[PDB]
């Protein structure tokens, strides 16, 4: 859906930074400086699953830049893993979320993080 | 969930940009320069669905700043009624999307596509 490269790159960096908000929103909650509400909860881990499945697709054939580097293309099943691993931590917070259960929520949020934390070790220019 | 007023501006700019891309990339098929897979678009205009409700919580008391217009705060309830036709807009393309019919997306999109516009006209600087 690029008319040029530039465009992949914007609409990724759009995406991480939607992501993020979403996720790092909840930090207060998981730490419980902000009061747990399970419904609230359920519908941000919602619009996080959506969010979460979209930068990978800006990361086709040619959108070399920004600060991805080049190994996710030369080593793309290795990014692959990264990317999956991280999803399926996201399903294991969309079920936390939808259980209305906070010592899950807790567990499955860090989880998420560790995944993040991974790929941008990896794959994420210093 | 705003460190700042300019982590808002940050926010909605980059809802803005998904939400453009996951319109726009709809624009060939609506002209019949790519095909219409019926299921291609229900599960985009599903994503475009969620990216549409974003923006508007990012405009909250303070946030001044971006291109917004601050008649966007001050004429609140004229804001919100653009914001609201064009959600309420979202809902006929989606309706139109599950049907899987072109005729209907196509009168669908050409709406939605004018309540941008109309906003624009009003609350975006130029
Ligand atoms: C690979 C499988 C990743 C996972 C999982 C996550 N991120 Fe990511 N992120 C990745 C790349 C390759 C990049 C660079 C994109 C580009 O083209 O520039 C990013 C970028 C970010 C950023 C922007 C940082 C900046 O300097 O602007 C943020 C804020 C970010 N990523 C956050 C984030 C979070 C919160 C994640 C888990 C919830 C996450 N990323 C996962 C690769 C990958
Ligand atoms: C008000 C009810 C709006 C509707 C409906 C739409 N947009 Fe919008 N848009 C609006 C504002 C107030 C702003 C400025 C945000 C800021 O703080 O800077 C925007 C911005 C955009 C942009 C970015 C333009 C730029 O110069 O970077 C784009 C690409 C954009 N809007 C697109 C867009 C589309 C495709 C819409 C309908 C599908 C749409 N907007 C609706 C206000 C409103
Ligand atoms: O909110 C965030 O969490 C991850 C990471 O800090 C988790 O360790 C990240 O990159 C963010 O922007
Ligand atoms: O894709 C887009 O459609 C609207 C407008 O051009 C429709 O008239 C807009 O602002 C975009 O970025």
């Amino acid at each position: 859906q690029f008319a040029k490269p530039e465009d992949a790159v914007k609409y990724r960096q759009s995406a991480v930074t939607l992501m993020a908000s979403h996720f790092g929103r909840m930090t207060p909650v998981v730490k419980g400086q902000a009061p747990y509400d399970a419904a609230q909860i359920k519908a941000n881990v919602e619009v996080l699953k959506t969010l979460s499945a979209l930068p990978w697709a800006a990361f086709g054939p040619g959108t070399e830049g920004g600060d991805a580097r080049p190994e996710i293309w030369s080593d793309a099943a290795s990014f692959k893993q990264k990317q999956q691993a991280f999803q399926d931590n996201i399903v294991k917070l969309s079920a936390a979320a939808d259980a209305g259960d906070l010592d899950k929520l807790r567990a499955a949020f860090g989880d998420v993080g560790a995944s993040c934390k991974a790929c941008h070790d990896a794959y994420r220019k210093k």
